[PDB]
DNA sequence: TATTGCCGCAG
DNA sequence: ACTGCGGCAAT
């Protein structure tokens, strides 16, 4: 139940370093991976990949 | 100590 | 529909 990782600007706590890494980068606006179709930026390639289905033609 | 893929939760 | 989020496992 321990959440020993925390943000130095707002104090939000995390179970492990990954949640903190992502949270810090979200404060920074660090979104280095982009959708090749529309240019929208995301934190990582997994998030880009999940976004791609926006560009399918809807049923 | 670090980063992301996968995954589920929630709005 | 779309995506912000974050725990876990792996690296
Ligand atoms: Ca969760
Ligand atoms: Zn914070
Ligand atoms: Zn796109």
């Amino acid at each position: 139940s321990e959440r020993p990782f925390f943000c130095n600007f707002c104090g939000k706590t995390y179970r492990d370093a990954s949640g903190l890494s992502r949270h810090r980068r979200a404060h920074l606006g660090y979104r280095p991976r982009s959708c090749p179709e529309c240019g929208k930026c995301f934190r990582d390639q997994s998030e880009v990949n999940r976004h791609l289905k926006v560009h399918q033609n809807k049923p």
